[PDB]
């Protein structure tokens, strides 16, 4: 059964862009949080939470948004300003581990670990330290231009004297507790709060040298997993703007498809700036075949598209019926879209049109594979070998499963195909960062694999 999953994906080839970084991870304990809040007047924390800062300019902004994430039990990603004083305050924190971060980095590593035929990863900065966090696999490749020719080089050997990007990941578990202004706050969910660096010099783009060869890169692969748009700023000091990078990124997608119509996937993320979030919808979502979102992310998209009541209902009640309705709206709105994927702590869902070449059972097989990856990663923290997948396979489907599945399954009809795999939930997960990327990329690569297998 693991064998069979691995065989099925082996011939699939993947391009991924644009974001790789170091994720410096802190596993928060009660006392770590208590110490963070005790550095401030508890009243100042409550007042700053009322303001809801969407960018971290001083440590109090961080503490406010972290408490908010713990209290609501919801993940968030919030950018920092680049100043020294703030950067240094964050360095005094003792991190427990460093690992590959960023969608394109995590997905690359996963697919190298799973031993698919080829992975081509692009990111603009590739320092030695960064490159050496990639998995050692001869067919995990980075595109270089040498004497006017495209060279695909093993990523770990392709490094140069580039700067390094570091994001800071604050992981907490269900049951974590602390006191703020007399109130004991207890985490009801295990999740993570991300402090996002957006270094001025690091652009979400393919640089001109490589960009000339995007069509050839597309022909070399079967599909593309794209993300990183979440770090685009409205303005750069050199006068470039979000619009410039978004127009360019939309064109990247057409260039990739120019000589081969590969499947492309957008992975959404928590995007603090609502103007950037809108641009991801307008420029990227409109041009891809697959989209991966959590529940909050689909609500956010729906709100951008003017479906305010449905989006707020999703946020409020998380009814699977409402999520499905939202997915259908996306399918109806975006003709290029073939599959809408939503993942929550309870399930992963695919919504497709009836005309999709895959059957409902084949869609299910994609999701069942993906859930094994995600639960393995939740248990161990990392998927280091194919053999690790036996961990995920031991964990049973969560107790809401038959029920969620039953509800969703009734929306299969003449117009739409729906598949749902309940999560295989682990009470005390080692970590949560990258679980979505793991599930989304697994499901998508499996989907592409089954399409191509059927086409022959
Ligand atoms: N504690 C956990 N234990 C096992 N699996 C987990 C989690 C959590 I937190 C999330 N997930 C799985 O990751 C996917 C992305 O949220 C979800 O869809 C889900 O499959
Ligand atoms: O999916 C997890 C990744 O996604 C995010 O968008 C973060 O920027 C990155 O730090 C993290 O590794
Ligand atoms: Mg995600």
């Amino acid at each position: 059964e693991i064998k069979k999953f691995i065989e099925t994906i082996k011939g699939t080839k993947l391009f991924t862009a644009y974001n790789t970084n170091v994720d410096a991870i802190k596993y928060l304990k009660d006392e770590d949080v208590q110490k963070l809040v005790d550095e401030f007047n508890h009243k100042d924390i409550i007042e700053r939470m009322e303001e809801y800062p969407r960018i971290i300019e001083e440590p109090l902004d961080f503490v406010a948004r972290l408490v908010h994430s713990i209290k609501t039990g919801k993940p968030a990603e919030v950018p920092i300003k680049d100043d020294k004083k703030l950067h240094e305050w964050f360095d005094r924190i003792k991190y427990d581990e460093e690992r590959m971060g960023g969608q394109a980095g995590i997905v690359s590593n996963l697919m190298a670990t799973l031993q698919i035929d080829k992975i081509i990863v692009y990111t603009p900065f590739l320092s030695k330290k960064q490159a050496e966090m990639f998995v050692d696999y001869d067919n995990l490749l980075y595109p270089l231009v040498e004497n006017g020719n495209l060279v695909l080089k093993k990523v770990r050997e392709a490094y140069r004297d580039d700067p390094i990007k570091i994001n800071r990941i604050f992981e907490f578990k269900k049951g974590l507790k602390f006191k703020l202004n007399g109130e004991e706050i207890t985490a009801k969910q295990s999740t993570r709060f991300i402090v996002a660096s957006r270094p001025e010099a690091l652009r979400i783009e393919i640089k001109d040298d490589v960009r000339k060869f995007l069509p050839k890169i597309g022909e070399a692969v079967d599909c593309a997993f794209l993300s990183g748009y979440q770090a685009i700023k409205e303005e750069y000091r050199d006068g470039k703007t979000a619009k410039y990078y978004f127009e360019r990124a939309e064109e990247d997608i057409k260039l990739l498809k120019k000589n081969k119509n590969i499947k492309t996937h957008l992975e959404f993320a928590s995007i603090s700036n609502i103007e950037i979030r809108k641009m991801v919808v307008d420029y990227i979502l409109s041009n891809v075949e697959s989209v991966g979102m959590d529940e909050t992310e689909i609500a956010n998209v729906l709100h951008i598209l003017g479906y305010d009541e449905l989006s707020n209902n999703i946020l409020k009640d998380s009814f699977i019926e409402d999520v499905i309705e939202g997915a259908k709206i996306l399918l109806d709105k975006f003709k290029n879209l073939e599959v809408v994927q939503v993942h929550t702590i309870y399930y992963i869902l695919f919504v497709c049109r009836a005309d999709n070449p895959l059957s409902k059972e084949e869609l299910e097989e994609c999701l069942e594979f993906s859930t094994i990856l995600a639960s393995t990663k939740a248990k161990l923290g990392n998927i280091r070998a194919i053999d690790d997948l036996h961990e995920g396979l031991k964990i049973p489907h969560n107790k809401y499963g038959d029920l969620l599945k039953e509800i969703a399954e009734k929306f299969n009809d003449n117009n739409y195909k729906i598949a749902l795999s309940p999560s295989r939930y682990v009470e005390k997960p080692k970590s949560t960062v990258g679980l979505g990327d793991t599930i989304s990329s697994g499901a998508f690569v499996y989907y592409v694999s089954l399409l191509n297998k059927k086409r022959m």
